[PDB]
């Protein structure tokens, strides 16, 4: 069966209705939210880690960062690890990617590309430059063309060209459809500047309350660093936040964090609603020419994020909004239809899983494993119970520290070691467009364990670390976190001083 995937840039899933979070009043995704009536709703789909390329890097490898070496935005994913389109191509599917792709090298592996190039791979929001193969006479990376009008209608016009007037209507496609928004800094196209003008978006109690949040680790102790580690929403973080970025000044403090946070989920949504409208056009085209019944469809975002929850702002964070990833499957053929799914699985299942799907086998090399039998209404064999995760790009971009965990349905245990992996790296500015006006330095960061309650306390707004009557939890989750550390293979070898701060805490 064909196979379409589709996947959005920081669209997290308290912004998809079908997930029901606060903000679902809104009805943000409604067509989105249609698919998922039709589909699989994943209630625990995690990413292994919150950010772009390390994340399009475990979907496409099935693999962790670190066996794919793609650890933050700074690395290359390998041309002869482009292993998920590769493995369609040997089934004899015809492939084509579309959007934006943020993997550095060429997508050479794929059929038809036709990729944003512009601003380090994150593209343009108004008339947008692709690299792409159809221009055949230059070589990568200078195959560039030019487009016009917004980039959510460009990318969507592109695909269904491709299925109209490019595509083999007798081989079997795999398309990956990317999208650029809802990425920051939200640029909405200029026909939704007035959608939800006059309504109010739901803040949350987080936003403006954090006791019993964090650690010495996010905090510093007695809160010295309240200023220094996680832009904010409020002007709390010194150097970005959104307040200070949308230049707001009410002169109450409080009234300032309330603004530029419906500033910050009004543009947010404002893009979101310009994807779902494009997906509108796209399922239309879809059902129209018949292959809404013989494709598979997946909808997902590279990452959560943070929108406001914690006064924390982008992704990286372990915390579950930006840890979980939305994850919605429409399997025409599959009985399991309009209900949800509570299999904690990751990010790295999803090239063995939409292989076997397809009429393939899990492949052995990868660190993922299928989950295809919950479309068969089974429990797969021997599923996890945990997922593991680590963010590797200490301090850089948003001041946010390097840090482990594990996570199981009832409990969260995150590990900040709070270093950088590459020496060179270490005591240099976090933010390059304040390396004149005084940004943070990457610098060692306090070295501290967070725990939460995700049954009792699911937005994890009390850490109980160091709560007496959670110690021997505490015990518990830090065995299994070392063990699920050591099952995975990233035990730090190529890194001393990272090794020894994670070896002695969890000892
Ligand atoms: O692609 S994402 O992971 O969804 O976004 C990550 C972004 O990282 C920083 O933005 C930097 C730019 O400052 C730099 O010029 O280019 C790189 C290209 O990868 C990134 O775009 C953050 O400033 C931004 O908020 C976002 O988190
Ligand atoms: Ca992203
Ligand atoms: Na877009």
């Amino acid at each position: 069966m064909n196979v379409i995937f589709i996947m959005s840039d920081d669209h997290t899933s308290q912004a998809i209705g079908a997930y029901g979070s606060h903000l679902a009043k809104l009805n943000p995704t409604p067509n989105i939210d249609e698919l998922a009536s039709d589909g699989v709703v994943f209630d625990n789909c995690f990413c292994t880690n919150s950010i772009s390329t390390p994340s399009r890097a475990c979907i496409m490898t099935g693999q962790y960062s670190h066996h794919n070496e793609v650890l933050t935005l700074d690395e290359k994913l390998d041309v002869d690890r482009q292993y998920l389109v590769k493995e369609f191509s040997k089934m004899g599917y015809q492939t084509a990617m579309v959007g934006k792709w943020h993997l550095k090298n060429e997508p050479a592996n794929f059929d038809y590309y036709k990729v944003l190039n512009g601003h380090g791979g994150q593209g343009e929001y108004f008339n947008p430059t692709f690299l792409t193969n159809e221009i055949s006479n230059k070589e990568w990376p200078k195959n560039q063309v030019k487009t016009n009008g917004y980039s959510s209608d460009v990318i969507t016009n592109i695909t269904i060209d491709w299925l109209k007037n490019r595509r083999d209507k007798n081989k079997p496609f795999f398309l990956m459809h990317h999208y650029k928004a809802p990425h920051d800094m939200f640029e909405y196209a200029p026909r939704y500047k007035y959608y939800l003008e006059d309504t109010e978006v739901p803040v949350p109690e987080s936003l403006y309350n954090q006791d019993g949040w964090g650690s010495e680790a996010t905090r510093g102790k007695n809160d010295s660093l309240r200023h220094f580690i996680g832009t904010s929403i409020s002007r709390r973080h010194e150097n970005r936040s959104y307040a200070e970025d949308y230049k707001i000044n009410t002169g109450d403090p409080k009234k300032d964090t309330y603004e530029a946070y419906q500033r910050y989920l009004k543009d947010y949504l404002r893009c979101v609603k310009g994807v779902d409208d494009n997906l509108k056009r796209l399922f239309d085209y879809l059902k129209k020419e018949g292959l809404w019944e013989n494709t598979i469809i997946v909808y997902t975002g590279d990452q959560g994020m943070m929108l406001g929850e914690h006064d924390l702002q982008d992704k990286r964070w372990m915390y579950d909004e930006s840890m979980r990833m939305p994850f919605i499957v429409r399997d025409p053929k599959s009985k399991q239809r309009g209900v949800h799914n509570d299999l904690m699985i990751n990010n790295i299942d999803f090239a063995p899983t939409l292989i076997e799907l397809a009429g393939g086998k899990a492949p052995k090399y990868m660190d993922g494993k299928s989950f295809a039998d919950v479309f068969e209404g089974k429990t797969p064999a021997n599923w996890k119970d945990e997922v593991y995760y680590r963010y590797w790009m200490h301090m850089i971009h948003h001041d946010i520290p390097a840090h482990i965990g594990i996570r199981t349905k009832d409990y969260k245990l995150i590990l900040f070691y709070g270093r950088h992996y590459d020496e060179k790296t270490m005591g240099t500015p976090s933010m390059w467009w304040l390396r004149d006006k005084g940004s943070h330095k990457v610098v060692q960061t306090p070295v501290a364990f967070e725990l939460y309650d995700l049954k009792k306390d699911p937005m994890e707004m009390k850490n109980v670390a160091n709560d007496p009557e959670y110690k021997d939890v505490l015990k518990d989750m830090k065995v299994r976190l070392a063990k699920l550390r050591e099952k995975v293979g990233d035990t730090d070898e190529k890194y001393p001083k990272i090794k020894a701060i994670i070896d002695n805490a969890l000892k």
